[PDB]
C-alpha cells in the first residue's frame, strides 16, 4: 500500500538491489527529491541518477510526485511508492537464488578474512537455509501488515520495521528446522 | 576507529537516540554535509539542526571536516567520526534500561494493535532479556571488528554490518538461555 509493500516480482527486485538504487530509495524515505538533489547527496552525476530513477520508476518503486520549474529547468520530484519495501528473495527465481548465494558468500569472505575457520560449504548452505526462512517469515508477517495499515496509522516506520522483526523472529522461533539451523550456525561460526 | 565504533558512554548514547540526530547520522554516512544541507533533506530548519549538530559534535559523534565559504556565509562540513556506530544499550545505566523498556513497549503496542493477544509482562521481560543479549553479542563481535579494520579495508559497510549480524547471531545461537528465550517468544507472540 503506502506504508508497506512486499515485492515478489523478481525483475523489480533485481532492480532494487542495485547498490545505488537502494541508496536512492533509502534517501527517498526522507522526502521526495529531484535528480539534482539525489545527485548532490549520492555523489553521482545527474545523468547517472536520471537513469537509475528510470529503472526505479518502471519497477514502480518511485513515481513523479509533482513537477517544479526550478528556474530555467523543470524538475520532477520523486517519491517512493511505499514507505517500506519487503522483498521475496527466495521466490523460486534462479538468478535471485544466486544473487542471494553471492551476497552470503561475500559475508563468508569477511568471516575467513576475520580469522574465522570453517568449511565454506556446510556454512553457505546454512546461511542460505536460514536466510530463506528469514525472508519467507518476514514476507509472511509483513503481508499481514500490508492489510492492517489503517491500524498502524499512529506509528512511525522505524517502529513498524522493528515490529516486523520481532513478529518475524517469533515466526522463526516456531520452526524446529530453524532452531536446528540456528544451532549448527552456532557450532560452525567458531571464532 | 573509522569504519566502526562501539559507544558505551551512556550520555552520548542518549544523545544518539534522539530521533532526528539518528537521521542526521544516517544521512552523514553518504557524505559530510553542512547544516544547510541536512536541513533541506530533514525538513527541519537550520536553527534546529545547528543545535542537534552541536550535541552530536560534543558527543564526539560528528566533527568539522573542513569549513567552506559558500558565498556570503562560511559553512562547516560535518562528518561522522566512524562509518558505523554500535551502542551498548544495556551497560548498567538505569535510564538507558527504561529507554530500552520504552522502545520495546512501543512495539508491544503495535502487537496488540495488530490483533496480537498476550500478557504484556512475560512478553516485555522476554523482549528485554532477548534484546539485552542481542546487544551484548553485537557489542561483542563488533569490538573484535574495531580491532580488525585493516583486514576489512576491502569491504563496504553494508556488508560489514551484515557480517556482524551473522557473527552476532552465531554468538546468540550458542547461548542456551537465548534459545529458551527464543522459544518462549515463539509460544508467546501468537497471531
Amino acid at each position: 500500500a503506502k506504508k508497506v509493500k512486499v515485492i515478489t516480482d523478481p525483475e523489480v527486485i533485481k532492480v532494487m538491489l542495485e547498490d545505488t538504487r537502494r541508496k536512492i530509495l533509502k534517501l527517498l524515505r526522507n522526502k521526495e527529491m529531484t535528480i539534482s538533489q539525489l545527485s548532490e547527496i549520492l555523489g553521482k552525476t545527474p545523468q547517472t541518477i536520471y537513469h537509475h530513477i528510470e529503472k526505479l520508476k518502471e519497477a514502480g518503486l518511485v513515481e513523479v510526485k509533482r513537477t517544479e520549474m526550478k528556474g530555467n529547468l523543470v524538475e520532477k520530484y520523486y517519491g517512493r511508492t511505499a514507505d517500506v519495501f519487503y522483498i521475496n528473495l527466495y521466490l523460486g527465481d534462479e538468478e535471485l537464488r544466486y544473487i542471494a548465494r553471492s551476497r552470503l558468500k561475500t559475508k563468508i569472505d569477511i568471516f575467513k578474512r576475520l580469522g574465522y575457520q570453517f568449511e565454506e560449504n556446510e556454512l553457505l548452505n546454512i546461511m542460505d537455509r536460514m536466510s530463506q526462512k528469514e525472508f519467507d517469515a518476514t514476507v509472511r508477517i509483513s503481508k499481514y501488515i500490508e492489510e492492517k495499515e489503517d491500524a498502524l496509522k499512529d506509528f512511525s516506520n522505524e517502529d513498524i520495521i522493528h515490529a516486523i522483526e520481532w513478529l518475524s523472529t517469533a515466526e522463526l522461533a516456531r520452526d524446529e528446522e530453524y532452531l536446528e539451523l540456528l544451532k549448527r550456525l552456532g557450532s560452525i561460526l567458531k571464532r
